[PDB]
């Protein structure tokens, strides 16, 4: 088992834009801790000439989601998102960013 | 930037020992996604021939902790206790695994 490349932790939102900006393919992403929102997480995810970000919403149990379906961990949320689109108006599939060598 | 090396996310409690005990020095340590509490996140760390486990707790407004000290992420609680130890019975400070290359 290795960690997960999408885990970023706590990094400005605005150098979420910045990094996945450089990325090559639509649905780069990568998780972060939000700043202006203490303990909870956002997804940001790039799309075109454009860095969309998501707030991973939970539900009263602590379950993660970003529209209905719901998950026990942010793991499996990215999971179901890299074959189902994070997007209402476009299909924009989760995969992993291309990491530094 | 680039993508933080202790997070595993959803991985068996029983997996982040298997993982650990590989580990030389006491402090390796890797946050992983609780299965037995979901939404929860768990902090497993080496010390000697064995595994500690932590809750990763939260207080009322969402920031973690793990003894009295809170913050705003999981980043910070992480890099905070690389120099204050996380247990109370050894010094333990945490320090990132071995990545395999
Ligand atoms: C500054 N406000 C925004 O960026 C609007 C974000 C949601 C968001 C809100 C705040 C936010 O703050 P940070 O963590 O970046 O500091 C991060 C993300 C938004 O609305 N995103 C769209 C959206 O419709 N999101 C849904 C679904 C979701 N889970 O975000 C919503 N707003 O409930 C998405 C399709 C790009
Ligand atoms: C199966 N139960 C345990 O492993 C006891 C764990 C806390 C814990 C409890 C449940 C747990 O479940 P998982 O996420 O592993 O499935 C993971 C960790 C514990 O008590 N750990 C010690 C401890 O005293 N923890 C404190 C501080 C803390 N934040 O965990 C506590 N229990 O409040 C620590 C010094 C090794």
């Amino acid at each position: 088992m290795k960690p997960h490349p999408w885990f970023f932790g706590k990094i400005p939102r605005a150098k979420a834009e910045e990094m996945l900006s450089k990325q090559r393919h639509d649905g780069a992403f990568l998780i972060r801790e939000s700043e202006s929102a203490p303990g909870d997480f956002s997804l940001s995810v790039k799309f075109g000439n454009d860095v969309q970000h998501f707030k991973v919403l939970r539900d009263g149990a602590g379950k993660y989601f970003l529209w209905v379906v719901k998950f026990n961990s942010l793991n499996e949320l990215v999971d179901y998102h890299r074959s189902t689109s994070v997007s209402r108006n476009q299909q924009i599939f989760l995969r992993d960013i291309e990491q530094v060598p």
